[PDB]
């Protein structure tokens, strides 16, 4: 019983309140207190955080935990110790387990063994269709109440187009997202024009062409609840993306973390931040973009409340070290997988310390 935290000296920036300055951030009783210069009082432990950027915990919407079924590739324990390392305070599991979440038994497992291993937000997705087996439709009524915040089958075989139709219209009454992919033009353009037909949210979690830009880009200037992401680690015409992150076409920042052990892809949790950071050490994109993309936009689009450092939102901070060059390898790989073509090579920009609920979860 001891419980104030002051945050002193560091570089804040809140693109959700438009807030960047050298300022101090009081913590009290796990909520955000107060922002202002120079801050003390008495019966608070401080940290330093001179020449560090202090803004909102990272949340990525588009991780594989492998738990439960493949807990040898990855699972809730290293799949957490990651997002912390990675300066992620919550992340989003698909339902690609085994077995799959289509039931309030598995959401109930996952959110369990998450409360106990302590360190990130572990938020459920729920199946579009039953063993996502492709035929009948789940029940997104009582997914939703155990916790799961988005559905998707996570490939797939959907691509019977009217089962995607019954999915949009529920989840357009329950005001919860549906994700898609993992031809693709058809799909993004037949995806777009149902959302435009039923009012229902749809997020693409994957877009590699000009023309796909393109048609998201035109749906949304009518108005169609569509958005997208990108992974950051893939970024180093592959080029048109690079061009969507600048025109703020793409919404959010998803490493879509995939561990394997031995189309398939990679891991990402750890190394999301110094990918990101090349953006902005080649002027692409500015800083507050770079972490509005880590922060307010996912949590716009899952639409949970929080990203932000408003006075009285729980205090979910990352404090990172944009020019610290580090190496992932065994040494500082807390992946139980190492499948990634960044693996042993000099990464710059490294989280320092990471914050949930006002208790520090990851030191360096
Ligand atoms: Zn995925």
């Amino acid at each position: 019983w001891m419980l104030k935290l002051i945050v002193k000296n560091g570089y804040v920036i809140d693109p959700s309140q438009n807030l960047e300055g050298e300022f101090d951030i009081l913590v009290e009783n796990g909520k955000i207190k107060k922002i202002d210069k120079n801050i003390l009082v008495p019966e608070a432990e401080i940290i330093d955080a001179k020449g560090l950027i202090v803004c909102p915990g990272f949340i990525d919407i588009h991780v594989h935990l492998r738990d439960p079924g493949q807990t040898y590739k990855e699972d809730i324990e290293s799949g957490s110790r990651c997002a912390v390392a990675g300066g992620f305070t919550t992340i989003v599991c698909m339902p690609n387990t085994n077995p799959p979440i289509d039931n309030t038994t598995v959401v109930n497992y996952i959110l369990q063994k998450s409360k106990s291993v302590g360190l990130c937000r572990v938020l459920p997705t729920g199946t579009i269709t039953k063993g996502r087996k492709g035929k009948e439709i789940a029940d997104f009524y009582s997914l939703k109440e155990a916790g799961c915040v988005a559905f998707t089958d996570d490939g797939s075989p959907v691509m019977d187009s009217s089962v995607m139709r019954k999915a949009l219209e529920l989840a357009s009454q329950l005001g919860v997202p549906i994700m898609d992919h993992c031809a693709e033009e058809i799909q993004i353009a037949r995806d777009g024009i149902l959302a435009q037909r039923t009012g229902g949210h749809v997020h693409i979690q994957h877009v590699s062409t000009k023309l796909s830009l393109e048609i998201i880009e035109f749906f949304k200037e009518k108005g169609v609840k569509i958005t997208c992401e990108v992974n950051p680690n893939h970024l180093l015409d592959r080029l048109a993306l690079i061009e969507g992150v600048k025109r703020g076409i793409i919404d959010c920042f998803a490493t879509d973390h995939a561990p394997h052990q031995t189309m398939p892809g990679i891991i990402g949790l750890q190394t999301a931040l110094p990918s990101a950071l090349e953006l902005y050490r080649k002027g692409i994109i500015s800083l507050k973009k770079l972490i509005e993309m880590f922060t307010i936009n996912p949590a716009r689009i899952i639409g949970v409340d929080l990203g932000t450092l408003k006075l009285g939102s729980p205090a979910d901070i990352t404090i990172f070290d944009p020019n610290k060059e580090w190496i992932l390898n065994e040494e500082t790989n807390l992946s139980k997988s190492r499948n990634t073509p960044l693996w042993g090579k000099v990464l710059k920009g490294k989280v320092i310390y990471t914050i949930k609920d006002g208790k520090m979860v990851y030191k360096d």
